[PDB]
């Protein structure tokens, strides 16, 4: 455990420039002349991120795998001296890291699993003092994430975990890492969150999806997580619309976590065309037959 | 147990385009119509062997988790109607191969671990007809997986249980994979299985001790070195510093004073240091041993 890092998870902004300029707001800001760390998912994101940091003013270096030791050095000598500010990396990282002060380490995407989000995050506050841990969550990186990791052992029950995650809003983060591997002092985002919460039922929610599924059976189709959303929000194509089902008035991001909700717990489930997620019934739909079992997800009151 | 699979493990040439004119004259040698996959290190490898695959007249697609939808089903409609023979991937692939006819499986880099290599190899052959997975094994490839796994927990124990798979040439193929899985008829259909030669043992005791020299010698000198240096240092080549009085360069081939080096990484007598993703060699758990003037070290090696 280490009690000098502030644990957080944001948001993801679904447009690409506005979460850019969302970081770059806090490098200058909150950040001014400190060192970092940006993970990313791919090399092309720590390529197209580092980009668009250096475009605002902002001194990035991209970091993969792909980097010829000659450039590798060239990134470590440069942020060591804090010349570079942030280095744009991705899980090609960890190991070798002599830097005592690294003050913020922000994940562009989640990470595979919570025991490579400790490692990662780790990386931060090595001096002991405070630094932050910011953790961006984005609907869309649960399925680029899990057709890579499905193949591994336990993979896509890893990255359910890390889904788990982000979807908490009430406990301790510190607890959602510990008891994964089976003294938080308000260190967190869920900690410091004065405000009350309440529990939503949305089992008719869910019924409404699977009426949703069935007639996409029904007609030769395989619904990918965005054509779930957009049948559900009354667009796409209007054949996998069923009559009756509303689109509900919540935001978009909203109804992603609603998804998300029913994907880990097992009600809804992944189906793969190779790097393409395909949403079906779950082992878990067929509770919903009993017309009193609920679905509750919490809520901010 | 796929017994329509035929599995080799090759030298990777280490020449770029040497690589791919070996892939090209495979692609267009015995498997001419046929569908195959290309599996890859990471998504700038997928790119720039589907380039240099193109450019010599193959049809061949890159897939990788930073394409598009649009891009995806594109490469599955082509590769499926067999359009596109070859699909240039990364890991980003899965159950999605309902083509069962895939006749050939090409690793342009070695894989994560024996489950990841069985896992993707496992694409080829799925109607029972015969297929091919031909894995090219290279040194440098060791240490650009080697940074991105020792965070997975185990991932350094099962990449260098990976690398003992390429540096076997006795034990059957379907042998060293059962023994990882703790599993329980090979048809002779691996390359090992298919050897017709002789092996010598070859005691090796003193070139881990010459090794030894020579990074004791670069800690004095304030020095990191990478399994380049400590090659180079002991070819008699790179930075004169580096290289210790006394310590012959080997006159075997340069590959094969890799694959002594490799030894002596998964055995533990050297061990990984990292600069992240910039690898260092060191004296490792084991080289304590070498106290003990009966200690040898042995490696099998043809006749
Ligand atoms: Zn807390
Ligand atoms: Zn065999």
């Amino acid at each position: 455990n280490r009690p000098n890092l502030y644990y957080e998870v944001r948001q993801k902004p679904s447009n690409t420039e506005d979460f850019i300029e969302d970081i770059v707001k806090l490098i200058n800001g909150r950040y001014k002349g400190q060192s970092g760390i940006i993970y990313c998912f791919s090399q092309k994101d720590s390529e197209q991120v580092t980009v668009s940091l250096q475009n605002l003013g902002i001194h990035a270096g991209a970091y993969h795998a792909n980097l010829e030791p000659e450039d590798k050095t060239t990134v470590h000598r440069k942020w060591s001296a804090n010349e570079i500010q942030v280095v744009v990396a991705t899980v090609a990282f960890g190991m070798g890291i002599d830097k005592p002060d690294v003050r913020f380490v922000i994940h562009h995407s989640m990470s595979k699993s919570m025991e490579n989000y400790y490692q990662e995050s780790g990386r931060a506050g090595r001096d002991d003092m405070k630094a932050d841990c910011i953790l961006y969550y984005g609907f869309g990186d649960i399925f680029r994430i899990s057709s890579m990791v499905v193949m591994e052992n336990v993979g896509q029950q890893k990255l359910y975990e890390m889904v788990s995650y982000c979807q908490n809003i009430s406990k301790c983060r510190r607890v959602l890492m510990a008891q994964h591997f089976d003294a938080c002092n308000k260190m967190c985002d869920n900690c410091c969150k004065d405000s009350a919460f309440e529990r939503k039922n949305i089992t008719e929610y869910c019924r409404d999806l699977i009426k949703i599924l069935k007639q996409a059976e029904e007609l030769n189709e395989k619904l990918t997580p965005l054509k779930l959303i957009d049948s559900w929000m009354g667009k796409g194509a209007a054949k996998l619309r069923v009559a009756g089902v509303v689109a509900p008035t919540l935001p978009r991001e909203d109804l992603e976590k609603i998804i998300a909700h029913f994907l880990i717990q097992q009600y809804l489930k992944e189906d793969y065309s190779a790097a393409i997620s395909y949403l079906k019934i779950g082992p878990k739909a067929n509770l919903l037959n009993n017309e009193a079992h609920a679905i509750t997800m919490q809520v901010t009151k």
